């Protein structure tokens, strides 16, 4: 799945996820969000299961973006957790957690949850 | 917070999180889970906000572990999203998503959610 | 939105959600899951915002099903949290948490997270 | 567990959860949040597993509050999903999803996630 995961992906929001999957389970690349307090590309790093089940199961993976780059700092980090499904309609189906830096008093409202589906076309 | 984050952390489950925070926002290290289909150390990578608010707010961060190493492959990945709070009782407060590789039919039950609190003592 | 919410809804899994919205914010009805350790109808109850923003915003709502009925007991409960969006393509977009009863030792793996989209056709 | 669940509970935020558990699996009561856009009591309804495992497992349950009452309308709903654990240090351990009513453009940031632990003392 190293071959299947590596490349450019697009989600339902119009965001662009560019990733290289290493032979070892490494994920590295950049993320550009179509929404939120974000501009241009942000570094991402993550991990994937580099020897997944050969019984038609998806390939577990995850990655993180910290929303600081040379343009902006949104004092937040998003992690996507999900699975890569290969084939003619390849998809990475994820759920994500976005945590903002907050005061201790506001910690209860620090974390957003959502889901993104990434495809090779878009 | 590069200085504050780098080091060994322990969660409420007895798991051990060893991390180095780079000047740039990189997180690298190893994770050893006290629970689940896990044995020994697993590679982790993530990101943190390397220029956080100076108004007492936490420092947003996240990381991923893919549960494959030389001992075991649990066909899953966990991402922790949260914030580092410094001081005498330093803490990393997180929520996490664990996605297992599944068939498409079982995708609805692919993802666990929980929360971990990490401290320097434990 | 009392009028818009009340009725039969179907999700992407083929599950059937039958609900009555009270003038007061009450939700009552039955849920039939197409998947999992479930058979036939289960009681549901919840709440909705009965005076939502008139600026095109969705209507916040939530409900719970405990997976015990006369046929089966799956020792679990699911809560859906989301919003109702009216119009020709009316939708209830949700994220859900399914907690199973567990021993204290297994509590870390007690809770599934996912998302369901409900429509009037299906 | 009907007997164990019924009563007044307090979370780590100082919020007050007053509930009656019906013989049938019904949960009814009021919630008063110590934090957020909330004042006084709000109606809650939910469900619990009224015949849980007798192997030391927790009792699955969930409930919803819509954040509208005679004082305020926060255009949001929270659902708590978790388990009741009985005994001398009885606890209801939950994870929750708070969805706000939003425009379709802002739906990606509509939902907060967190966790609450409720005890009989506090
Ligand atoms: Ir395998
Ligand atoms: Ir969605
Ligand atoms: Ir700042
Ligand atoms: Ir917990
Ligand atoms: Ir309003
Ligand atoms: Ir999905
Ligand atoms: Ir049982
Ligand atoms: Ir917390």
């Amino acid at each position: 799945d190293e071959a299947g995961i590596t490349g450019t992906w697009y989600n339902q929001l119009g965001s662009t996820f560019i990733v290289t999957a290493g032979a070892d389970g490494a994920l590295t690349g950049t993320y550009e969000s179509a929404v939120g307090n974000a501009e241009s590309r942000y570094v991402l790093t993550g991990r994937y299961d580099s020897a997944p089940a050969t019984d038609g199961s998806g390939t577990a993976l995850g990655w993180t973006v910290a929303w600081k780059n040379n343009y902006r700092n949104a004092h937040s980090a998003t992690t996507w957790s999900g699975q890569y499904v290969g084939g003619a309609e390849a998809r990475i189906n994820t759920q994500w957690l976005l945590t903002a830096g907050t005061t201790e008093a506001n910690a209860w409202k620090s974390t957003l949850v959502g889901h993104d589906t990434f495809t090779k076309v878009k």
